[PDB]
RNA sequence: UAUACAACCAUU
């Protein structure tokens, strides 16, 4: 099997050369350095220096020498490992930019000489595109290069006939919302609006959903689907400028990918599909399932009673068999004893309810069946203004009206799921692992703010604890105390549901530990545990097939590529630490089994392991969040 | 929003 690695062949040390100039302030110096030679030059006071990889280096301009310093040094990639990388990164982006390859954010290279104009829009230009990474694999370094495309407007935004939301900076790299091209004055977005100028230097950035939305996404999913291997194929040639680091001919390539067979476990039968659940029931249920229902006005309701009859006035349609067929000891409807009716309005405009005596009575486990008229773009409101003692199920309108019976099944697994006292299934290779604690950490830093996100299961796929932090001032102390104050939580969480200490504690990180890691590793403790990193946007890849394959590539780093009816990708997991009795590829495997643990529908499956999954979207909204985690 | 899908993500 292909991997898209290759092996760079430098020396493993850095040279930095300095250079002074008199008649000139240092950092204009270092910046007129750095914009002819497409590499950032540092300066400091007096001096101005750059830091170079160890091999044949031509400064511009040629009488440069004359400004050169005898100072120079030599850092090995032993002493700095940042160092190397960080070099390596720029000198990368310089060939690139010196064979005329335009740089966007994330070390994507769009080719400006493999282009072409799509038949189906002349306005749109698809360029050949590389995406480069750099991995430390087995004590050497490697270079991934992912063949991709970027489709851009063929003329400037002010000059295009054609337009999209999003505006591609030629010299920054950097994207920016399009607020407006009138009059010759183009405005983007920083909420800061800015009048740009050289509007000449913006490109439109044409997406997945723009082709969809424009027209012409076929022609961009035929490219996808067999010229993307040209791309694999192209490398040599077109890349032969990095023959300066690398062989682009000597390719990565018995048993260092393995495939993992995944079996769930139902009440009366097992298989390796989710939907077979309904073949098989829940594997715990024997629960009521009540609902009301809310409708956005009495039209609506007249809108859509004839399938509402269909649906629930039918004691044996699909609604009645998939409850059925789920394990649920019966379905019922609540009534208001004062209105005689199951059915309730909420307004569409406020997204509010008015309290009853009979919603404010409700206990238990119930569903509320609410109607949308469409997609809502915040849905915050109608989750933040809910009764909280209901179970938010909103489903759209257009979705009851036409009756697929998958979205209905999809829909009563889903309620099923949010039951507490349900377990729709459980994993046959997680049945002996109650011992271990699963928690996922999303902590990002951006201002000089700081947002976390903490989630922890069990091996059933139970929620036992999630905490979330909003806007913590960014400091390194601070930030960890409440990590661990957190941590501490889910902690007794789990104590709180077994009675004992968890054995084993997985904690799974969303990217690279950056914290102080020492003090990390110890108040992670007397318990055994593991650190990993998980790296959802990995660009290891491969033109052939490696869908649910785990892939190792050295004793502590893995990736996986979890099944998926979209485009190949892969998730990195490295065990950055390890005290527990388990190996790493049984720390693997079960990492692996944790994006089974839980379906939000049987007919997809999560990418990520499921307390990372519930992390990433319980910070990424203040309420929405509640629609799709059973917490 | 039954799922899923969302722009990038070591110069001015």
């Amino acid at each position: 099997a292909y991997l898209n690695l290759y092996k760079i062949d430098i020396p493993k040390k850095i040279k930095r050369l300095y250079f002074y100039n008199p008649d000139m302030e240092p950092k204009l110096f270092a910046r007129n350095l750095s914009r002819v030679n497409n590499f950032k030059f540092q300066d400091s006071n007096d001096l101005v220096w750059i830091e170079i990889p160890d091999i044949d280096f031509q400064i511009t301009p040629k009488n440069v020498f004359q400004y050169k310093v005898e100072k120079e040094e030599i850092i090995k990639e032993e002493e700095d490992k940042k160092l190397f990388v960080k070099t390596l990164y720029k000198y990368i982006k310089k060939l690139f930019l010196d064979n005329d390859f335009y740089f966007k954010k994330g070390n994507n290279f769009i080719s400006n000489s493999e282009v072409f104009s799509l038949d189906s829009n002349e306005n749109v230009n698809a360029h050949l595109t590389y995406k480069i990474k750099i991995h430390n694999i087995s004590n050497e370094y490697y270079l991934s290069i992912l063949p991709k495309f970027t489709f851009l407007s063929k003329e400037p935004a002010l000059e295009s006939a054609i337009k999209s939301g999003y505006l591609y900076n030629i010299k920054s790299g950097k994207s920016f919302p399009y607020i407006s091209g009138l009059d010759g004055i183009l405005k983007i977005d920083i909420n800061q609006i800015v009048e740009v100028a050289y509007p000449e230097n913006y490109l439109f950035n044409f997406t997945t959903r723009d082709a969809e939305k424009y027209g012409f996404s076929k022609e961009v999913h035929e490219i996808y689907k067999n010229k993307v291997f040209e791309g694999f194929k192209k490398i040599p040639k077109t890349l032969g400028f990095l023959n300066k680091i690398t062989n682009l001919n000597e390719n990565y390539q018995d048993g260092y990918k393995i495939f993992i067979n995944v079996i769930y476990k139902f009440k009366n039968g097992e298989s390796r599909y989710a939907k077979d659940v309904f073949k098989y029931s829940f594997y715990k249920n024997e629960q009521p399932l009540k609902a009301i229902f809310f409708f956005s006005s009495k039209k609506q309701f007249f809108e859509v009673q004839k399938s509402l009859k269909e649906l629930f006035h039918n004691k044996h349609s699909v609604f009645y068999r998939a409850a059925a067929e789920l394990g649920f000891s019966k379905v019922e409807f609540l009534r208001d004893s004062k209105t005689k009716s199951s059915a309730f309005l909420y307004n569409p405009e406020e997204f509010t309810v008015k309290n009853t005596e009979f919603i404010n009575q409700i206990e238990d486990n119930v569903m509320a069946i609410v109607l949308l008229d469409k997609y809502i773009g915040n849905i915050d409101p109608l989750v933040r203004n809910f009764p909280d003692n209901l179970i938010l199920q909103p489903i759209l309108k257009e979705k009851l009206e036409d009756i697929k019976p998958f979205i209905i099944k999809s829909y009563v697994y889903k309620m099923g799921n949010f039951i507490p006292e349900c377990k729709p299934f459980i994993l046959k290779k997680m049945e002996d692992k109650e011992k271990n604690l699963y928690i996922g950490i999303d902590l990002s830093h951006d201002a000089r703010k700081t947002n976390l996100c903490i989630a922890a299961v069990d091996n059933t796929g139970d929620i036992l604890y999630i905490g979330k932090h909003k806007n913590l001032e960014l400091n390194e102390k601070m930030n960890l105390d409440i990590l661990e104050k957190e941590y501490i939580k889910a902690f007794e969480k789990y104590i709180e549901k077994f009675n004992v200490s968890p054995e084993n504690v997985f904690i799974l990180r969303d990217g690279r530990f950056i914290e102080d890691i020492e003090i990390i590793k110890n108040f992670i403790s007397d318990t055994k545990y593991t650190l990993v990193e998980v790296n959802k946007n990995t660009n290891i890849n491969s033109y052939d097939d490696l869908k649910e394959w785990i892939i190792k590539l050295d004793e502590n780093t893995y990736i996986y590529y979890p099944k998926t009816f979209l485009n190949q990708k892969g998730v990195e997991v490295k065990i950055l630490e390890n005290n527990t009795d388990y190996t790493i590829e049984e720390i693997i495997e079960q990492i692996y089994l944790l994006t089974r643990v839980a379906h939000s529908t049987p007919y997809t499956n999560y990418k990520l392991p499921y307390p990372l999954h519930i992390a990433n979207k319980v910070a990424l909204t203040d309420y929405e969040w509640k629609l799709y985690i059973p917490y």
